[PDB]
């Protein structure tokens, strides 16, 4: 049952936007806290591997890491969202028939989640960035703003997708793949 | 009136996600139906000329074949959706002042319909694809995942919009025509 | 404290359609108007410089020019947006924690601007498009429709940026900065 205060690990402030939107009535930034009240607790750290460590430790000092879900995003009842796992889910993100959102995972403003996907643990998602039917995103992987996998694609763990970029083609290994930047005329 | 079930026939969870939003109670899937109880009917093939030929034969078999239409979706008052013709809206499409929206179209999670635009029927428009003012999207077209389509153009009927591509200039020749591809680094 | 009516000088019925679901109950539309009843005004036009000049007359003639903002847009409590100033704000637009929204800008169907962006007076930002963290857009700048630009960028005063297009780097001289074209295939 959510606490009416969060502890809340720029993003800082979003975050709170969002817990506020839920109806929590007070946030507190931490930037031993084991001795403090047990508020439900969350990690507003862009990085993968921070979020990670932070999570993992938070986790053993004794707090619930909620999932912080904005009012607005809509997520198919089939879906499957891991329960209090520190996602993030910002305005207006659409996640389709049994998707899967892992723990860990940032689903930013205005991306969509086809159904059948999977989101692989800590990743990042980006604003407008979007997956097709059946795709599968490994472990840390970053899809940058306004891109997207086409349908039935896997990307593998730790992959980066640039800025504006279109996935077409599946991927088995890492990987650094980019799109066209804006060129001055 | 929309009756209180639906029959529908990865999308159909999806059309029965929009279906349920709507306040439908029940859906049925199907994949002599004339026999049936007249409950409204949908079909939910991301295929444009088997959504037709299905379309065509469930209308001569007596059945209403309804709009399903997402309550997040947003329609101006002056624009035309064509009643009870098959037509998908997906979450959070937005649809401006006076457009027209045809029998059997496809408007995917997010896409953009600016004024006076008209999409043609059966045709297809992708998640985040956006059609600027006054665009004509002709018969049986597919727009991809977050394209787009500049002011004042047409694209002739049978054409193909790829993934992350932005159309420039006039067609009125059906055609096939491509973004870039995300590349390795 | 907001009229029932707005006189607003396409696009005139698009912000009408905003007007109205922001509660006004009926829309004037202009194309000596001083001795008019002053209901709140708005300037439909989507030029820069003719909404700027129209906006220094019709401020000398005693009105009010109002702000437009769909019900669906979220903005941040800690965002600023200048109050009554012409300001356009379309369906699902998306403004983040201490942005900076100025005096005349558009901000289009679906665009977001991410925390402490600044935008500067009398830009226009389409359908789409999106500015990571902490970008400042100089004042009459225009982002085309699905255009982006990457955290801590700035756009100088003036510059263009088209459909489709990332930007990557400071730009701190005016320019117009374009993206890929579809292909026919
Ligand atoms: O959970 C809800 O409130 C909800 C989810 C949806 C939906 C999700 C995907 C398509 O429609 N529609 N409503
Ligand atoms: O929305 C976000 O979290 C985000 C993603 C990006 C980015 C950087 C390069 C490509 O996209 N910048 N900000
Ligand atoms: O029909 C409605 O409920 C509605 C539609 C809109 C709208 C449509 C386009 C811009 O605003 N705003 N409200
Ligand atoms: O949202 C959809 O229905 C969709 C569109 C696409 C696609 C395939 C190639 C370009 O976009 N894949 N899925
Ligand atoms: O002002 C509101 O009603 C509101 C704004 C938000 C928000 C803004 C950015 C992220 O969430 N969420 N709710
Ligand atoms: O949404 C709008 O106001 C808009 C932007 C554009 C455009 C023209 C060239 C690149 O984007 N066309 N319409």
């Amino acid at each position: 049952a959510r606490t009416e205060k969060i502890y809340i690990y720029g993003h800082g402030l979003v975050c709170e936007d969002v817990a506020k939107n839920m109806g929590y009535k007070e946030c507190i930034f931490l930037d031993f806290e084991s001795t403090l009240p047990k508020y439900d607790f969350f990690i507003a750290i862009g990085n993968n591997e921070i979020r990670k460590k932070i999570y993992q430790k938070i986790s053993e000092n004794g707090f619930k890491i909620v999932n912080l879900i904005h009012k607005s995003a809509l997520i198919s009842p089939s879906a499957i969202v891991e329960e209090n796992a520190g996602i993030l889910i910002m305005p207006y993100v659409v996640i389709n028939a049994k998707a899967k959102i892992e723990k860990g995972v940032i689903l930013n403003t205005s991306s969509v989640i086809e159904h059948e996907c999977v989101i692989g643990e800590f990743s990042h998602v980006s604003v407008g960035a979007k997956c097709a039917g059946n795709v599968k995103i490994g472990k840390n992987c970053f899809l940058g703003i306004n891109s997207c996998v086409l349908p039935n694609l896997s990307l593998a763990d730790d992959s980066i997708l640039g800025g504006g970029a279109t996935l077409v083609k599946n991927q088995d290994e890492k990987g650094v793949f980019v799109g066209v930047p804006a060129k001055r005329m």
